[PDB]
């Protein structure tokens, strides 16, 4: 018994809900949030996660590529970023103003790449106090992310190679 929904899971979004899933729990934050950086530059909006109280913010489109300047080099190489607050970042521009609404008073952000490619990055973000990272709750999280390459890696793939069937 493991209900016929369970063994017709193949969803892309199951395996992308479930990531976050386990961040809410492995964090132990109260708000996470998957994005990823499609051809477009745009944080695709691959999952969202809201503890109870906070709405989606599913709704809100990361309008900011942050592309431009050097950035993307920085996750390629696997940087750990960890920012007890965007508020003391960045100051005199763009960031509070896209990242008020969402009501992120703690930002963590961990390099997810695919055959030495960029794919996304999960955030974490506690929406009801900025929290310090801890050593191991970093290297986990990452973790987490990095396991989410295992995955796509063998679907990206092999989705893709079943076209060229
Ligand atoms: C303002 C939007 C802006 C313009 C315009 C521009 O040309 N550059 C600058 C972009 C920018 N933002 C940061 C700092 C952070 N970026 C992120 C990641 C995100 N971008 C998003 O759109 C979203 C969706 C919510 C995220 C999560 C984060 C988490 C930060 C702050 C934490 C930190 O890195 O300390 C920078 C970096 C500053 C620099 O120039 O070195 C830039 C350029």
């Amino acid at each position: 018994m493991a209900a016929v929904q369970l063994s017709e899971l193949r969803d892309r979004q199951a395996i992308f809900e479930t990531l976050v899933a386990k961040g809410r729990e492995l964090l132990a934050c109260d708000r996470v949030i998957v994005y990823a950086f499609d051809d477009n530059y745009v944080g695709t909006v691959v999952a969202e996660s809201v503890a109870e109280g906070w709405p989606q913010a599913r709704d809100q489109v990361i309008e900011d590529p942050c592309f431009r300047e050097h950035w993307v080099e920085a996750y390629r190489q696997g940087r750990i970023q960890a920012t007890t607050d965007i508020f003391k970042a960045g100051l005199t521009e763009c960031h509070l103003n896209q990242l008020r609404p969402l009501k992120v008073r703690a930002n963590l952000v961990v390099p997810m790449v695919i055959d030495d490619q960029l794919f996304g990055l999960l955030i974490a973000h506690q929406a009801s106090e900025p929290r310090q990272w801890q050593e191991i709750e970093i290297d986990q999280f990452s973790e987490l992310a990095s396991t989410g390459s295992l995955v796509l890696e063998r679907l990206h793939f092999l989705e893709q190679t079943i076209a060229s069937l």
